[PDB]
């Protein structure tokens, strides 16, 4: 079912015209439109169970931004956000991406690790070939508690083990079991493994386990998009295109220069990730501290995007980043609007829901960028 | 008016219940406890104010946190937020704190960098210089527009001036205006003092302004936070105290040596810290960046927190970190529940916001390194 | 009173006629003139009480340079040493600067560094969050006792601590006094300051503090200067302007690029700047500490001067530095020629003498450059 996800006359429209024009696109039924017209689409006694110490609900506005297309094909994309601009800034960058073809994505798999950190052990790099030459077996254990999750095709595929000799508190090993959770976000998932495997990995080393608990550096579970314009499409008035073009570069080689830019450049990016993890229930927390951690990989805290000409003189933007968001649990289970919301972006797997939300970011990076450039 | 900020068997009462007891305990008029009682706080109409594309509100389940007591001052905290056990790792840390007198907190100045890059200077040491030699001029250009904050005792207070010689895109001259926002955020007001001095940086250095903007690293705005336990206070069924506080610190140096286990760490404390940036009326993702960008700082992804062990055996934590909230503007003026929130904290400057806020983080921080500690 | 600071004839002119145009064109009275004119200056039973177990005095030979402007105002500008060529490159530099319009200068504060030293503390950074926590009344304590220094706009304005966890000799907190010293060089007052405070300080951290002393890095008190030639001023009957130009920027960045040439290249300024600093009476130790380490910050020893070519073509030489002189104390007071020095260039503060200070240097860096390049 082939949709436009261009929003046609959105800012003179009223917030009901706007959700009568996408609950007939996307094909909402009547009780799905009446969820988002009225206050109250999450029930008291609903929250009252998904944290402690509930005394009502706080709300953000809840939008939806317009253009974007994903691998061909068109998607309408929920923001919940309380700051000006981010909403028609993406709608606008993304509109600009259709002559050229929209965001083009793709991703590594769903993987996450689990640390499984071993004190106590007198011999550390021998404890590392041990568990080493027993990964079989410890993958084997990982998996035993997940049959549901092996039989839809994920579960612990690999160990890896580092060692850090020299801590004020002694040698620690830590294993990484690294493991594809399919939709989920995985921290139960991960976290279960690690403590499965927890007197075994005591066993081979003679050492105390501690934390056992997932890494949000979630450097294996990368979304990407790229994006292109032409310098006909982002003419302005009082610019030629090919000057919008090189002052998009400059600003990004700026931020890709001083960490003090750079962190206002990623600030930008996550205005446009964070409204679409929240509308889907998902952990805005875990998103941030993947996305600038890995911003700080390379030993100097700089850009999560790209932007470059090619060769014909386009502007070309890229973006990849962890992207650990699922469909399956926590509140994306339990909130009426995050099933909604991923029932207005027709998603079928985290997988798909990253990409969208990554190009988002790519996007909102563009719209600061472009304004700045042209004043 | 001091109140108690512990909250008697919350874990019991209903959603109503808990309101009476807060209305109670800092009083709210029947009208500010009936906001809260009924959903839909936020008018529809005010949100379609606030963002592009509204169709509708999306609510996150909001909460108090218990126990807080900042420099002496009890303070009941509102969060906003999805996920479980954080509210109540919360509260109980905070509990926790008070046998050693709560949370001792500070913060430097509330001030924010506004970069000013200059592009296209063939000598641009020498015009760094030109700009220093014209500082005292320039911080008043700044302050020329600024009659209010300055007559409430905020401007431009210097000028600093930094060099890339070295980029694919040629020599780039940034000037920071550094600037004492008071209770503000202090975007808007920034960014305007770059724009109202960039014509005469061009005069003086002959080059082209192209940036004119805030860094959100905002490391000239930190604060701080401190807490003590003993090991009474600490043991339990399991574990005795010294044993608790031994693990919290080990747990601890994993994530200073570990980037992988920082992310986890800082995530942690984040889960804290952004629901009441949230509750507030706050911008999260400015928080979220600075936190993060700072904890790179140094040339490696490390712990915003320390953990260390008291020469008489007790356990201290300590926080510092960027923290760029204000009282005055956006949603936090706009949203009728960030009013309130901020009047439940009986919060009257922003530097007292960001010092409650950080406590929050420095005790979801210990809330989890203790409970992975005692399995 | 404004003077003429060129020096004619002055290399065919005996020392007597070169003091009585001197004592004509500064306004030196006659007891001054012969207290130049005839050996013996210093008494020796003043310089018997300056230093001990004196036998006697070692004359430098003193000199005055030429063509100097700072800020549109010329001075002549007395110097102590025993090198040829040294004051005759400075006249012929500031001669050829005059063109373009001499000197442009610039200050940071006349800001000292205290370091109070720490030493047994079991949990650093919770101390160094009480400090923090306790900074007013700290500042407050400093000033204490320097009521007049306070009275002439000075004192201490701040306090930062810095932690050094990992040493052989333990964990280490250095909180930094940095107080404002007006025209002093500052180190009695600042290591005064730093004993005053000690005892609180211990009180505050529960360690043991050692070392009260300055810190000679004095990278807050930072003189500036730049200058700018034609080519048409530096053509030479062998080389066209152009190329002298050129010669100069490369001779520069071959000390950017290597320490074996660095040093030098710095030797060459500290010949310009170090016999003004003798001449009136200052340490030149202290100068020559800071310079050269302030040069090596970056992690790599490095010019403490640049040279660029501007978009016009001129040539733009830049120094920064610190620059801890004084007018007040120490042999600046009891040496009758270092008062002597002070009154021919007719300077009222310790800012405008560093000021002077290291333009000579910066032009003594030309001198050697240029000549380096004409061959
Ligand atoms: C806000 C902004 C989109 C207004 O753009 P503008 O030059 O005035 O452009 P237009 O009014 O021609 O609108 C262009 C497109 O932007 C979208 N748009 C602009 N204003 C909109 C609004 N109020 N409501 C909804 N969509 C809007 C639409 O897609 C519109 O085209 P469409 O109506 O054909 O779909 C533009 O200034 C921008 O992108 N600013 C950057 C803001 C930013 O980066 N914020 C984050 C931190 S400040
Ligand atoms: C969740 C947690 C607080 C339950 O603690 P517990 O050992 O079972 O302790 P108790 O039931 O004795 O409660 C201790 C205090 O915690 C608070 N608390 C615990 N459960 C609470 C609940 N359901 N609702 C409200 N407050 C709760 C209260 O302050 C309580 O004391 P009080 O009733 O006197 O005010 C504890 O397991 C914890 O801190 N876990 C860490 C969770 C975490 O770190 N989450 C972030 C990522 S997983
Ligand atoms: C020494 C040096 C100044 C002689 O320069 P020169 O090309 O022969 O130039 P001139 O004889 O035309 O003199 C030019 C100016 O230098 C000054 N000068 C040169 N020789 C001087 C002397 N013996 N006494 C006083 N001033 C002298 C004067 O300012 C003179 O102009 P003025 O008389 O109009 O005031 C020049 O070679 C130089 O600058 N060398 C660099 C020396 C150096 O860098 N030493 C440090 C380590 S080696
Ligand atoms: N498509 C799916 N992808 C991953 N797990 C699934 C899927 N469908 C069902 N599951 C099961 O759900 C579990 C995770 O659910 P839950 O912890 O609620 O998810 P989350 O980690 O996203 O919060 C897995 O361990 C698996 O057994
Ligand atoms: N207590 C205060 N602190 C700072 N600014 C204030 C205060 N009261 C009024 N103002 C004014 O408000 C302006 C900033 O308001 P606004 O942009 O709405 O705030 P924010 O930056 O927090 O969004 C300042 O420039 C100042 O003139
Ligand atoms: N213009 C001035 N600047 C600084 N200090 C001054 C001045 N005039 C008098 N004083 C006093 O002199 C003191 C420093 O004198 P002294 O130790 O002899 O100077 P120095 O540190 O330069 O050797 C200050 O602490 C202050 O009280």
């Amino acid at each position: 079912m082939p949709i436009d996800s261009a929003l046609p006359n959105f800012r003179s429209l009223t917030p009901e015209q706007r959700l009568s024009h996408l609950a007939r696109v996307v094909g909402l039924d009547d009780a799905e439109h009446a969820l988002l017209a009225r206050p109250g689409a999450l029930p008291l006694d609903t929250a009252n169970g998904m944290i402690e110490n509930v005394i009502g609900t706080f709300e953000l506005p809840m939008a939806v931004t317009g253009y974007f297309r994903i691998n061909d094909r068109d998607v309408i994309v929920p923001m919940a956000v309380e700051e000006p601009s981010i909403v028609a800034a993406a709608s606008y960058m993304a509109k600009l991406s259709r002559a050229a073809g929209g965001f083009r994505t793709s991703s590594s798999g769903p993987l996450m690790r689990a640390q499984v950190q071993v004190v106590g052990v007198d011999d550390p790099y021998g404890a590392r070939l041990a568990i080493l030459r027993h990964a079989a077996e410890l993958i084997a254990l990982a998996n035993s508690r997940d049959k549901v999750l092996v039989g839809l095709g994920g579960g612990c595929r690999d160990i890896e083990v580092h060692v850090f000799p020299d801590t004020p508190r002694g040698a620690m090993i830590v294993a990484h079991l690294i493991v594809d959770v399919r939709d989920a976000m995985g921290a139960n998932t991960v976290n279960t493994m690690a403590e499965t495997v927890a007197t075994r990995i005591e066993a081979i080393t003679g050492g105390q386990v501690r934390l056992r608990i997932l890494s949000n550096l979630a450097d294996l579970r990368l979304a990407r998009a790229e994006v292109r314009y032409s310098a006909a499409t982002l003419a302005t008035d009082d610019y030629a295109g090919e000057a919008v073009i090189d002052r998009v570069i400059d600003a990004y080689v700026f931020a890709a220069t001083d960490p003090y830019r750079a962190a206002t450049h990623n600030k930008g990016i996550m205005n446009g990730i964070d409204p679409v993890v929240v509308a889907t229930g998902n952990d805005w927390r875990a998103v941030e501290a993947g996305a600038h951690a890995y911003a700080s990989r390379s030993g100097r805290y700089t850009s999560l995007t790209t932007w470059e000409k090619a060769a014909n003189g386009d502007l070309v933007g890229t973006i990849e980043m962890p992207m650990p968001v699922g469909l399956v649990g926590g509140a994306t289970k339990t909130h009426p609007l995050a099933r909604l919301a991923l029932k207005i972006m027709n998603v079928t797997s985290a997988q798909e829901l990253g990409e969208i939300a990554v190009a988002v970011g790519l996007a909102q990076n563009l719209g600061a960028l472009r304004a700045l450039a042209t004043e």
